[PDB]
């Protein structure tokens, strides 16, 4: 990592809470995040992450400016994502979209985590709420924090593979299934899969091989690569090579996403 002088950082606005800001670096400034900082573990992960992410370079990977080591506090440097958490920005853009451009943003995603596969990372916390959006419509995986655990041992249920909910058993291909959990997410506009179920009902439900109902208006070759993200065996699952080589054959033919699939009845049975 490059260490970058506290007299060239300035914070302006909490943007996350240590504490999240947006802010400017001057090494000619330019907006950045500054995430501050504890115990010698708590200083590990921290420093952990930076180190994590400035091992990266990828368009789909949130870029690490530098960190503040040598004082106090410490703090992290990053790209700044002017649309922030692909979660709440759906939330807040509900329909604002055309289908080819969810489908683009699925792609970038699919990107940054091929390649973290590839250099043997495995992610654990993929989902909506870690993925950040700039002004391009970029989005990159954006959260490598590591102490992290699953919910009812941070890491939510609903969002991990069953063999890691089941024998912690966490790799590339869970990833892989959490990413058709993203797509759902993305296809959605931000609803919370499996809406009011428990965390136990959702398990016995996919352990019953049932899985989230198809989106409104969703292309049918969308669902059903999401519906192979969440094969209960492994190997059954596409690569991220497979998915990003997948959507681009999409984007490219863009005719290919006006077939939609068609309502769930699960759906049907809630409407009036
Ligand atoms: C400095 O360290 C990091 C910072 C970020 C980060 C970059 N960029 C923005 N936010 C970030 N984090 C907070 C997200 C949650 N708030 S938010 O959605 O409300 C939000 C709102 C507007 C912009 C924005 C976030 N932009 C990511 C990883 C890091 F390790």
């Amino acid at each position: 990592t490059t260490e970058i002088h506290p007299s060239c950082v300035t914070r302006q606005k909490v943007i996350g809470a240590g504490e999240v800001y947006k802010g400017m670096l001057k090494t000619k400034e330019v907006p950045v995040a500054i995430k501050t900082l504890y115990t010698e573990k708590q200083r590990v992960d921290f420093l952990g992450e930076a180190g994590i992410m400035g091992q990266f370079s990828h368009h789909n990977i949130i870029r690490l400016e530098g960190v503040i080591s040598k004082y106090k506090p410490m703090m992290i440097i990053t790209e700044y994502m002017e649309n922030g958490a692909l979660d709440k920005f759906l939330r807040e853009k509900d329909g604002e979209f055309s289908v080819l451009q969810l489908v683009g943003m699925l792609r970038g995603i699919a990107a940054g985590m091929k390649y973290l596969a590839n250099m043997n990372y495995v992610h654990r916390d993929l989902a909506a709420r870690n993925i950040l959006v700039n002004s391009n419509l970029v989005c990159k995986v954006s959260d490598f924090g590591l102490s992290r655990v699953l919910e009812d041992d941070k890491i939510p249920i609903r969002w991990t593979a069953p063999e890691a909910i089941s024998y912690r058993k966490f790799t590339s291909a869970s990833d892989v299934w959490s990413f058709g959990i993203v797509m759902w997410e993305v296809m959605t506009y931000g609803e919370r899969p499996y809406w009011e179920l428990s965390n136990h009902e959702v398990m016995k439900a996919i352990n019953d091989g049932f899985r989230l109902p198809t989106p409104m208006d969703c292309p049918s070759a969308i669902y059903q690569l999401m519906m192979q993200c969440w094969q209960q065996e492994r190997a059954r699952r596409p690569k991220f090579a497979d998915i990003v080589s997948i959507l681009d054959k999409l984007i490219r033919a863009p005719d290919s996403l006006k077939t939609l699939a068609d309502f769930d009845p699960r759906v049907s049975i809630r409407l009036p």
